[PDB]
């Protein structure tokens, strides 16, 4: 009588950063006072010309199916926005506005993917990158990184990882979820492993461009040129512009690949919605300031975190480059209490000081934690208070 | 030198629906004479009401991640206007709210169907319906009707494709493309065949079905309510209320399989746009004065549409129960003329006299077109005049 499911589910697990966010919503709202350092989201809300420009075009009638790969105007600034920003060219054709930056990935996978592909990962990755190569039915093939390194791969460790059936590479840098960037020195050492294999596609994770301080930001394809033909870039107005839950996203990239994406994109969800690709030009065409004042936070909310760590007995802090996120290690503290591992950690404290984040191991790095500084300093220095209680 | 894409990606061919809607509006957009017969999608605004509850969203700031399967209040909404519109019972853990009513379907797919699991497809069918099982590695099973049959299936036809593999079924009453509507005495000999195969889940697509006139609405749950435990029922309020910009559907069935969808949902989209969630919720809560008006107009246009078709020679007209769509048989001209089929047709068509419609063959059934009178009952009498000149 029992239904039966579809095997490529059984293959993953629901988003745990997401599921973090749900069980802290909801002992908020039954009355329970949890503090929730695992936000995916800024605590500012959308500047006001977005606001107004997605209000206007509501009014004007702007409710209807657009072009699946999305509305001229929005695909323009895309265009213009790799120009000015990332001195790269595209044409039209090559260019997608997708739902949200996580479907852009997941048009990706199921454009480009076969079974049996492998897709060097580098941990600590986003949590969603293995279970979207999965439901395409590749392989990841993670490469796990330490401290000592800052938490990036090297050339010697790619090498190693690359093999005849490897097709597709993830670089995100800015990474979510440790907060460090690739230097451009870093990113050519890891270009020149690449153009020695020429099957293998490129796909840079550009989402945290603007929230960076400790560099300008670069990407792949600023410090190896050359490898232009076979990359993907993959963006969004979710973070540099607190748009998300508008959910738009973009992409640029070979031709042919874009196409798939799009026919794949026409057969699950078409165009994305009309008003928030008008919203999401408004942004696009805007200028950076509520960027500027946005980073500049989290910048010193980030630091403040940072010496917070540094003064709780057990916390290996490394700082970030970036993003709203720090990962800071748990494990002396762990080891000495006789924990099993980062998950019991976060439950435990969880239920006993009502801090809620989400586990390292959700992203490949077992020992750590992920720690969200994109809400007020407030906040912060409560949550902090409490997670030095429980250390103690 | 060139990406290879994948093989899944293969199986897909491009949207017909979508090739008409914008080779037309290049040749509207150079300033050729063209009337758009194909549209799927309603000529009306979004109504007042739904547009100032979203407004209202955007100046609260409800632009952020909620939960993956839609905001509770809309869950809620769901919840009852299944037992208000349809007499059926869920619970909130058998609701999932998806980026569109595509989505949903999508999912579906992605969450049930296996490599080699069969769906069954009645012809004409909702062009995106195979591709989404291909996308998933089912197979389709198509059967074929006549305009005699009022284009629907019989129950000895629908046993005579049952097989072993047979998993799922889609039925779309009121029929996109035809307008045809299953009574409720036509449904039951169905459901009776299905009593007979346990392991078909049923996918009942009633997007359309406030835009009816023949008859009140019911489905094959009215007609079988056993069949409750192996039923999903797909909606939106995209059709209904002028709303498929806004990228809202809504799905109910059992909650595993709904749960599996969720996580489908949770590694693509997320969450769809919370503005539009709140718009959907002033929808589904509010009047049905905009339906009532909205649905009048279309029967006052498809009785016109239907009464000028007759008059043709070489055209044989079956009338719809609903939807904006009427899909009659051109076959007669195709002999006279000698042309290679309904796409030969269409292209003659539109070169002779600017009319843009959809070739039947796009749908499964060989020598129709879709006529959509979703546009001015002005420009329906022009359109219609344009047609005998070719025609007669």
């Amino acid at each position: 009588m029992d239904i039966a499911l579809a095997k490529r589910v059984q293959k993953v697990k629901p988003s745990p950063t997401l599921a973090v966010a749900a069980k802290a919503a909801q002992m908020k709202a039954q009355g329970l006072d949890i503090i929730g350092l695992g936000t995916g989201e800024p605590d500012f809300d959308t500047p006001q010309h977005i606001k107004l420009a997605a209000i206007s075009a509501i009014e004007a009638g702007d409710t209807k199916y657009t072009a699946v790969d999305g509305i001229v105007e929005l695909k323009e600034a895309v265009k213009n926005k790799f120009k000015r920003d990332n001195e790269l060219d595209y044409q039209l054709n090559q260019i997608l506005v997708s739902v949200g930056g996580k479907q852009s990935c997941y048009n990706l996978c199921q454009a480009y993917l076969n079974p049996g592909d492998e897709v060097i990962i580098p941990a600590p990755y986003w949590v969603s990158y293995p279970d979207m190569v999965l439901l395409a039915d590749g392989v990841p093939v993670i490469i796990e990184t330490t401290p000592a390194q800052r938490y990036k791969i090297n050339a010697q460790q790619l090498e190693q990882a690359i093999t005849p059936k490897t097709r597709m590479i993830f670089l995100n840098s800015p990474s979510n979820p440790s907060g460090i960037a690739y230097t451009q020195n870093e990113l050519k050492e890891l270009g020149d492993v690449l153009k020695k294999h020429p099957q293998i596609l490129i796909a840079t994770d550009d989402m945290y461009e603007h929230i960076i301080w400790s560099q300008p930001f670069t990407n792949i394809l600023n410090a190896c040129p050359e490898l232009y033909d076979r990359t993907i870039v993959l963006n969004g107005v979710s973070k540099a512009y607190a748009m998300t839950g508008w959910r738009i996203g973009y992409a640029a990239g070979p031709a042919p690949l874009i196409n798939a994406m799009k026919t794949i994109q026409s057969q699950s969800t078409s165009n994305p919605c009309s008003i928030a690709q008008r919203a999401a030009v408004a942004a696009l065409n805007g200028s950076n300031e509520s960027i500027e004042e946005m980073v500049n936070a989290f910048h010193q909310r980030h630091d403040y975190v940072a010496d917070r760590l540094q003064s709780i007995d057990g916390i290996e802090v490394i700082p970030a480059d970036g993003t709203f996120y720090i990962f800071p290690s748990v494990q002396a503290i762990i080891e000495k209490r006789g924990y099993a591992n980062d998950i019991e950690f976060s439950e435990k404290l969880l239920n006993e000081v009502g801090v809620a984040l989400v586990p390292g191991s959700a992203f490949g790095t077992e020992g750590c934690i992920r720690i969200s500084f994109a809400t007020g300093i407030d906040t912060l220095k409560d949550a902090l208070n409490r997670l030095q209680r429980f250390c103690s």
